[PDB]
């Protein structure tokens, strides 16, 4: 599924991420936009043989199983094609713990470069919220 800004803004909202450690609803909305362009079934290979999967493109090295990422772990304990539907429960969930390990949203690298330190209030400019 292709979310509409404002829609998964309010998905996003609804799940909790509004403000989850410090990070306004805009800053989530920025990182998928960059991350997934709001497509849950967006993957991307990584150099290392790791895979990033859905809207926020969670990588297989850390966070999920794929079957074909030798030696990484599955931290969220979940089948990354989980990650892939057009409810995003499980990325956001699985989000949540990959924020609150210590490197906050920096794990994003669209997030790092292309979000952070912008005017991120403006991704959910005229949402209803
Ligand atoms: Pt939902
Ligand atoms: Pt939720």
């Amino acid at each position: 599924k292709v979310f509409g800004r404002c829609e998964l803004a309010a998905a996003m909202k609804r799940h909790g991420l509004d403000n989850y450690r410090g990070y306004s609803l805009g800053n989530w909305v920025c990182a998928a936009k960059f991350e997934s362009n709001f497509n849950t079934q967006a993957t991307n290979r990584n150099t290392d043989g790791s895979t990033d999967y859905g809207i926020l493109q969670i990588n297989s090295r850390w966070w999920c199983n794929d079957g074909r990422t030798p030696g990484s772990r599955n931290l969220c304990n979940i089948p990354c094609s989980a990650l892939l539907s057009s409810d995003i429960t499980a990325s956001v969930n699985c989000a949540k713990k990959i924020v609150s390990d210590g490197n906050g949203m920096n794990a994003w690298v669209a997030w790092r470069n292309r979000c952070k330190g912008t005017d991120v209030q403006a991704w959910i400019r005229g949402c209803r919220l």
